């Protein structure tokens, strides 16, 4: 291989004490509706709710907002806020997020335990498939945890 890999490392604490300069990412549905869990949080800080929903992005795709020089991923990974994800639209929504890290320069990375509040997933699944999709890269990873 070419790469470094995510190299995923956990820091427990609140995912925005991280540096303002990584870019973040959470999971949503297609609603932008963001009315409950970290998604509330991502709504309050970064704001943009109307310039997600004019990307029309759909499930396993991801919507974006860039914010003081880095991004905001909002992983599209099922249609409705009150339905469950399958793992192939977050794994295809991963996917896209990389493409555009590698599109648009971005190093360094941090994320909650995505999908795995609210959406009920499995963190033993979700690790595997992030440290996956980003085998092939060198965008170091850092996972918040509560
Ligand atoms: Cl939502």
């Amino acid at each position: 291989g070419s790469h470094m890999g995510s190299r995923i490392t956990y820091v427990k604490g609140d995912l925005f004490a991280c540096p303002k300069t990584d870019s973040l990412a959470h999971c949503i549905s297609e609603d932008c509706r963001m009315g409950a869990g970290i998604a509330v949080l991502f709504k309050k800080k970064f704001g943009g709710v109307q310039e997600l929903l004019n990307q029309q992005k759909k499930s396993g795709e991801v919507a974006v907002l860039k914010r003081d020089g880095r991004y905001i991923y909002y992983l599209i990974t099922k249609k409705r806020a009150s339905h469950k994800p399958t793992y192939e639209n977050l794994q295809k929504s991963l996917e896209a997020m990389k493409s555009h890290c590698l599109k648009n320069g971005v190093t360094d990375l941090s994320m909650p335990r995505i999908g795995c509040g609210l959406d009920r997933l499995q963190w033993e699944n979700v690790s595997a498939m992030i440290e996956e999709v980003f085998e092939a890269t060198d965008i170091k990873i850092t996972v918040y945890t509560l």
